């Protein structure tokens, strides 16, 4: 399939490189993160990707406790991204990096990126760190409501990307560093953060919000029924502030991508849960090979009509292209 | 379907009853947990369940920090269960409650339950608490290897059941108590505990072990591919002690049940990931209605041959009930 | 789900009533007749109780397609269409109509479709497979040359064509000899309709008229499950197909066809279809009165698909297709 | 996956070679002829390269079923079976055999099956649909009364019967008139075989002989997808079916049939079949030489199913069915 749109495609600036074992693989990953116009573009041309929506790596800004520095790095990453997109505006679009440890500053930067730089959304690596940085700040909190109101006003999607939990909140993984990151920790952290947004009633207040999750929903589709229906015999209204069910907000305010989850069985389950209209192709490059993502997607067992929607038209519609 | 086997069916004793909002629902749940020979049996007769493998509620013994007390309560709960099953041996089987905060005591009690009481396995509610009870004790730790060796020798399954993480290990849920328990926390806690067992190399050392997970695998099937294959271009071997991949241990040493997860889409995904031969019917009664579980299972969209296997024969084979 | 659209819902006129006599055993015949003749009463009450807002009505089978005499066929089609228009006018907010066509006379059929669409406001046509004409001993399929003008008009009017089943003629039914239970909905209906559909595709009809929309009931008459094989059998042979059409069967099926859930309330079948043709081309339907409306609706309300797709398959796909 | 078992793998003898002519034009015909006549060389090299340990061989089609003269049919069947036995003996560790049967003569077919199984060690029979006999203008289906003794012997010998496709006679193919491209594997093969299978079911054959094992290729010739409708159409009518069988079509399909992946390398189709008949009754097969072995193997190695089921469908279901353990 040609003309695909991919939207969990990362790059980095020297300031955030460290954020992402020594040897040839680490050297290659660094090269990939810094490259946009050469290797990346050639792979897009060879693997049917017309549009790549770029985003800064992780944890990047979300791991910068000093709001002053976080704002600085965010603006810097966004300016660099704007310059890179300008080189091939027919192929590259961008997601804004935001200094959410400072709600007002984040709202202002999103406005600048969207209104002045033409960015089409925001990508944030989970909770923010601020001050001593020992407290994970989730976006369902009160201080972020004004921000969400602006996101809805600008009407651009918010990509809730993973990050690892803080050490004090990672004891279950002690002795197992191999369970951190994309193996598992990333999914748990992101899935719960998403559930917090839903449970808080954020989508009752701002029903037009569009949230995007990668890695096929971080496991949510498979357990969505249970999330709402567990202990069904108990006919008492849910205790959370949100007015409806989790499945309602997931079905109406979320979209998921195939980033780093090239599994047909997983895609089929998602198609039967959230629907093909809300699944988007993505690769997670440079952490995943573009050819791996594309070759899998070209052959996965779905209707050709859905391969076109998931690979291209769903995204073009979502980002008003 | 008649003649089903259900194996995540709970009961409680006064001592552990408290482990399980005020009103009529709370009163009903308590009654259900204390009943075995009446209400429960009538529902089994009405909903095609021939065999029910019983287990104590949660967290129960795993939440008793004092080793002596934990050993006492486990003992009491197992003796009570043994007596209840003896009243109707053709309908009730039992899972042992174990005081794992004391590895040796736990091994001794499992042998006692299996060899002397005829129990067919063990059910443990996640990590154990001991001493000050502020440290979650996972079973992949070195001190539990002798125990696992005995489990394999006795050749009985180990049901790794959920429990909530300790407060200091649940900040991500702060302000959202509705995310604890069956809504989500139970799955994360159990899924990771299972992955720790796999990564530790436990199944290389004891390959004949049979581990059971409820709630359709606590989310594992859907993300299993990613667990091993993420960043596939990096051809460097994983650094965990285990010699093979997570999918290998999941496919070879685990079985999942339908407890509290009556969703056809989820069952189809599991069938295409772990296979119908490793999926077992279960309800999670009394936390779930038996009729809800049975009615869903009778109509779910699978082959009739698989409905027979998942509903009865997989369990009969696993617990050697045909000989 | 409320607000559903159903489009394989039948009725009969006195002149075609007996055609359904063999569909059900005795004792049930009286009830089936009542169902076929009723449009405004029981039918509407079932629609209100089972979340159906719009019902696109069609004459029963084989009806017009089994009338060998051209003059008579044209007469019955016009009468059936006039009656249907009268019935729809009584409850225009709930009933729409498919035209009955005397295709044993191409020109007349073309004229009648135009009348139904332009003057009566019908939204498409429903035809029970091949036509019989003259001695009526030869099945007339619509891929034949004489029907090209007709298809051009269908495309011009831009209304869908529902290719409904009918049993093959006795001389073309020997494989079922001694097994009358295999005729009809059990199996014969599907084979007859599936192949007729393939004949249309292979003939190149959709190369000539790419905007045509064909609808098949009973979840595609078995086509989705075997579609890959239909094109890819003997794939090692790198030679072009031998039929007139320029492309593959899957292309025409994916681009010119839609299938309904009529009389095939099976979740596994629906999942396969979703993974082959896609939810955007699957439509809810019941096959009332040959199938119970409650059976169709209750199954559809609980089938294992995404809620977004339940809305599309149950309502929006049809509203989009019929420009409602 | 290595160690697979494939069971819809054909060959031909000079006497039946022309039956496969019409299929491919030129050059491809030369290649197909080579493939059909070869058993020990190219075929074996492909098995070694594509993880196939066991290949259960069968004569091509329609072959014996299209020989109306009883004596000639018996002769050709015996000749094909003797050649097959000789070929299998060259490499018994890799090749097994299905018997060709002269069913236009029930007693003769019964005797030949006994000879093949008891004396030649064949593991089953493969028949290309209905038989032609005498004037050959009437399709002879195996649900007919005269074949009951034969079926009783099949059950006694306890070997599977592979009901393979064939095209219907011209007078029974008018629906395909003008569309020769719809005959054969494109569609006609499936319709012919699916209905023949339903006739066996409806006749009550499996009530009388419940231990029979029937095998269908091409993923069941379309049956799984429409199985619910076959039994449940017009469900509101609460009256029993009119056929002689005591139970439902789905019951006989579930209990007496097995389907193979021959010439139907489609994951969606396999998933539907897994959710209808179950992975325990699906078997890997290729339909070589009409289909490429690498096409079948490559698809099966990557299809979206549980690894445990890949092992069963690719090898253990067959080994259990043919008692190879
Ligand atoms: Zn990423
Ligand atoms: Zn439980
Ligand atoms: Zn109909
Ligand atoms: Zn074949």
């Amino acid at each position: 399939m040609q003309g695909k749109v991919a939207l969990e495609e990362h790059f980095a600036i020297p300031e955030t490189l460290q954020d992402s074992v020594p040897g040839d693989y680490w050297k290659e990953l660094q090269h990939r993160l810094l490259d946009i116009q050469d290797t990346r573009l050639k792979l897009m041309d060879a693997h049917g990707i017309e549009t790549m929506i770029l985003s800064l790596n992780a944890p990047a800004v979300q791991a910068i406790p000093d709001r002053r520095k976080a704002i600085e790095i965010a603006r810097r990453a966004n300016d660099v991204l704007a310059e890179e997109c300008a080189k091939r505006p027919d192929r590259f679009l961008a997601f804004a990096a935001l200094p959410l440890q400072d709600p007002d500053a984040a709202t202002e930067e999103l406005q600048r990126c969207v209104n002045d730089l033409g960015f089409v959304g925001a990508l944030v690596n989970g909770f923010s760190q601020e001050g001593d940085g020992q407290t994970p700040l989730y976006y369902d909190l009160p201080q972020y409501r004004p921000f969400w109101g602006e996101v809805e006003k600008l009407d651009v999607p918010f990509y809730l990307h993973p990050r690892n939990p803080l050490p004090q909140d990672s004891r279950i993984y002690d002795g197992h560093p191999w369970l951190l990151g994309p193996t598992w920790a990333f999914a748990q952290e992101t899935a719960v953060h998403a559930l917090r947004l839903m449970a808080s009633g954020l989508f009752d207040e701002h029903p037009r919000l569009n949230i995007i999750l990668g890695h096929m929903g971080e496991g949510l589709p498979y357990m969505m029924w249970r999330i709402d229906h567990r202990n069904a015999w108990v006919k008492l209204p849910p205790r959370y502030p949100a007015k409806r069910r989790f499945m309602d907000y997931f079905n109406e305010n979320f979209h998921i991508t195939t980033s780093g989850n090239f599994r047909t069985q997983t895609l089929i389950d998602a198609i039967l849960e959230i629907g093909a209209d809300r699944i988007l192709f993505s690769t997670d490059w440079p952490f995943e090979n573009i050819d791996h993502a594309s070759d899998w997607f070209n052959a996965t067992s779905i209707a050709e009509a859905d391969r076109v929607k998931i690979g291209r038209t769903n995204a073009r519609r979502l980002f008003k292209l």
